[PDB]
């Protein structure tokens, strides 16, 4: 809440998983995939504990949340919606 100012350095991507959760790895794994393409892509991971499972992965642009994505993640979505920042 205090660098969530630096959080408006653009466009930025939030992984938020759970501490038991077997997909939210793959999933991790299959997002961090296409990130590979856009270096302008920042990544902030989230890891919540047990205690909602997820993932759920949230990109914000200059802090206006465009995409929200949970459980079962379109990287087609993902995918498209970064790229309407090239």
């Amino acid at each position: 809440e205090l660098a969530t100012y630096i959080e408006e350095q653009q466009l930025v991507l939030l992984f938020i998983k759970t501490e038991n959760c077997g997909v939210c790895d793959v999933m991790l794994r299959k997002v961090n995939y296409v990130l590979e393409n856009y270096n302008y892509v920042e990544k902030i991971e989230i890891l919540l504990q047990d205690m909602f499972t997820g993932p759920t992965v949230l990109l914000f642009y200059n802090g206006k949340e465009i995409l929200r994505e949970s459980r079962f993640i379109s990287l087609e979505n993902l995918e498209r919606t970064i790229q309407l920042f090239e």
